[PDB]
């Protein structure tokens, strides 16, 4: 029940006592482990709520106060009058924030008390989300100087008036399928950028096409708008000692900005909760240019390189792949543009897990997720045990607005 | 019940039903994932259920269940049990395990290999001397002059836990590892405590970066025994890089055997205490973890100077790229000495396959993600994109504590 991790390159050991608190489910049971898979009313909402505010009060220092009792006995009494309740600014906030915290997946949590939270509560159409998005992105991007935000969106009543992004990020480039039977951009945004066509985007159908956004407030049919283009940095992707990268082509969008998931509060539920941080070097270079179902370049790259692409074992994938990395945080780097190298942030990592062991009693942490997917046991955090569990607040996956929406 | 996994590379979806017949426990709950923990004398009221459940697979496998053979098996084994408290397997039967514990190991990416194993019966082995010469003959087959072959010899089962049989070395073939009072490391630093023990225990320690560890066997519960493997049976491969000449002068090199002999290996309820087991390396094994671990040789730093990397920020992946070049090196020069080795590429590709295999002939394929993945370039292979479910089947092979630890000493 006091549960130990152990770090096999430092021989630490930390006592886990947070995960008692631990309510949701994982997916995994005593006969079987499912670590390596992506995707495992008043009487419900009161205690949901009285637990979320039993914590919130507890971490300024008043739990059982009188102004905690009266919270409480508020918050009861609107549930119980309205079948719903609804957050102050404060614990918005904090939930928000704890979200965040909580979110096992993330490696770059050290930052997550340093969240701007941008409440969009009193937003009514799509045009509105637009300009809280825009307004979010700018903010965020802040010349390349990035800061974490979030921006919220009014929480769910009935399900039936659900603010939703249908983007899965707020900037992502278009993905579209030749006669030729390739795929041209990104082909993991092939559905999604039929379904603007669909609802009436006119593609450029270029390779680096920035999608528009697909905003759908009060349950409503999702509306069509365009990020001004001066609002979306981007960087020319070129290598420091190679001179025939830049003809390539490539290039990256500065801000990752996560839209598609769901924030629970206190049993409240925020369906359009975009958020977004900085990148971190590999999630461009290794998963987005080199996965196969994705950009998937190295065979280009390798050939650039004239690297003996005979045999698997002149390891000419891996060459070619820490150079295109190489040139990632290299361009970003060059153009003043947030960004970090794997090392660095699982380093930022292990110091997170460290503080919150000490000054919490744990970490939820996935190492599934959080071994980058270079150079894996280079970097400490492949040498680090970690307990996984389900913390609230929470973001949480949902199902896709295109099989939920009744037109 | 049906279970699904999911490729998400290729969308190929996978349903497994084995898992079901999964007994022993995960360490998980409903409320907590141990997957990435690296560790999460027995009586005759539970050994029979045991045997009774590998006999039955084993029958059924070579298609009698429920023959006369099958009956009167189980009758025979039924009947040992209540008379002698313990049962004896067949040389059949003892093959099927074997090669059914390696196939059951969810952390193994070689498990292609699985029914191509030599077993090697050393039942009859009373004492370390007789461990000895059982251990070198293995060597020896398995090595066959850098044409590795998987084999593994089974020494006498657990009785009362009083009179184990032990290999006390973790693997056959290991450099040791000496703390300097400096606090410097010579050699391995990995087999330091081993190093230690076997000095104390007579050893005359050379004290080279590379000296090959003695064995250190215990036959029948008795104290162990030192023996040095001779040197003309412990194949070794000089490491250098095919474009930078300057890298066989790291005096590199490591040994081609790799085998596991610290392992318990678990057979209808019998106890295999002594069990070594070899089959041939991954390249990332030497190249990645033995080199480049913080904990272990530690390369890195040596390797980037000498290709003169920029070693001021972690950002210009210095690390990385003297990572790839190590792992060239060690692949290069175990091809080039005609020694059995396969890269992550091939290894992983190898596995997904296999695992399909597995899935359509035999209902599942548990298999531990975290251990599966390479250590390097985990992305570019086919294994990261793999949904896995981790199971534990018998027969299987179990960790044990180091026996410096349980060891009642004879003196
Ligand atoms: C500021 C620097 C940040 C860094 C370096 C970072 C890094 C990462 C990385 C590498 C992943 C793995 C995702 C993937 O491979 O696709 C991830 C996942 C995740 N991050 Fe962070 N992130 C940052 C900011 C944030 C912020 C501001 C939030 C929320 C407010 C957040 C919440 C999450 C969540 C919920 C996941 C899991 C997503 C999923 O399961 O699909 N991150 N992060
Ligand atoms: C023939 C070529 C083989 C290859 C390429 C291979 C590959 C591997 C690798 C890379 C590991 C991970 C080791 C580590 O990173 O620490 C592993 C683990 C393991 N292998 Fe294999 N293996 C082979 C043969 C065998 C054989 C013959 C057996 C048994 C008869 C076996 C049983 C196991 C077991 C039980 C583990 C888990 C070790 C643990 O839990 O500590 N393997 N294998
Ligand atoms: C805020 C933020 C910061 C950062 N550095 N990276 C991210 C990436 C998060 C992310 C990007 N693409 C995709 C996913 C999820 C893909 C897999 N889903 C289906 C589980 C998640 C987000
Ligand atoms: C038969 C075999 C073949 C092969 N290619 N590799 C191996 C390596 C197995 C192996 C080697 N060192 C260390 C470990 C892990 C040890 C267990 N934990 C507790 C440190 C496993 C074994
Ligand atoms: C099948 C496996 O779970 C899948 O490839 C996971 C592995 N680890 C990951 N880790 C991160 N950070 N991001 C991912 O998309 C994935 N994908
Ligand atoms: C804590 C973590 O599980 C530990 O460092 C594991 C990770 N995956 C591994 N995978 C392999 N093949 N070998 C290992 O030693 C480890 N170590
Ligand atoms: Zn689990």
């Amino acid at each position: 029940r006091f549960l130990k991790v152990k770090n096999w390159e430092t021989d630490v050991v930390l006592t886990d006592t947070l995960h008692l608190k631990s309510t949701l489910e994982t997916g995994c049971t005593e006969h079987i482990c499912m670590g390596s898979i992506v995707l495992p009313t008043k009487d419900q909402l009161f205690p949901l709520a009285k637990e979320f505010l039993d914590q919130y009060y507890s971490s300024i220092k008043r739990f059982g106060s009188k102004a905690h009792m009266d919270r409480l006995e508020e918050v009861n009494k609107e549930i119980e009058s309205t079948s719903t309740y609804q957050l102050k600014d404060t614990e918005l906030i904090y939930g928000a924030k704890h979200a965040w915290r909580n979110a096992s997946r993330c490696v770059g949590r050290i930052q997550w008390s340093k969240l701007q939270v941008f409440d969009a509560r009193d937003c009514t159409t799509a045009h509105g989300m637009f300009n809280y998005i825009c307004n979010h992105v700018k903010y965020a991007t802040n010349k390349g100087n990035l800061r974490s935000a979030i921006t919220i969106f009014p929480q769910r009543t009935d399900g039936k008036h659900d603010f939703r992004v249908w983007n899965s990020q707020l900037i992502r480039y278009a993905g579209y399928k030749q006669p030729d039977g390739s795929t041209l951009g990104d082909p993991a945004n092939v559905q999604f950028t039929e379904i603007c066509i669909q609802q009436g985007w006119k593609a450029p159908r270029g390779r680096f096409d920035v999608l528009p956004l697909l905003l759908q407030a009060n349950g409503n049919d999702p509306e069509l708008f365009q990020i001004p283009p001066e609002l979306v940095l981007e960087v020319p992707i070129r290598h420091p000692k190679f001179d025939w990268f830049k003809d390539l082509g490539l290039k990256w969008y500065g801000l990752p900005a996560v839209s598609n998931m769901l924030l629970e509060i206190g049993g409240l539920e925020f369906s359009a909760c975009p958020f977004s941080g900085w990148y971190m070097g590999t999630e461009i270079g290794v998963r987005n240019y080199c996965d196969n179902s994705r950009y998937n370049i190295l065979e280009e790259v390798a050939k650039k390189m004239d690297l003996d692409m005979r045999k698997t074992s002149s390891l000419w994938k891996d060459q070619a792949l820490v150079e295109i990395n190489i040139a990632v945080l290299y361009s970003f780097q060059s153009d003043k543009v947030t960004i970090v190298d794997h090392h660095s942030a699982t380093e930022s990592f292990i110091k997170h897990m460290e503080n919150e062991y000490r000054c919490r009693g744990g970490c939820p942490a996935d190492w599934v997720w959080i071994v980058p997917p270079m150079s894996g046991s280079i970097t400490p955090v492949f040498h680090q045990e970690m307990l996984n569990y389900r913390l609230t607040p929470s973001f949480e996956y949902q199902p896709d607005p295109w099989n939920t929406h009744v037109w």
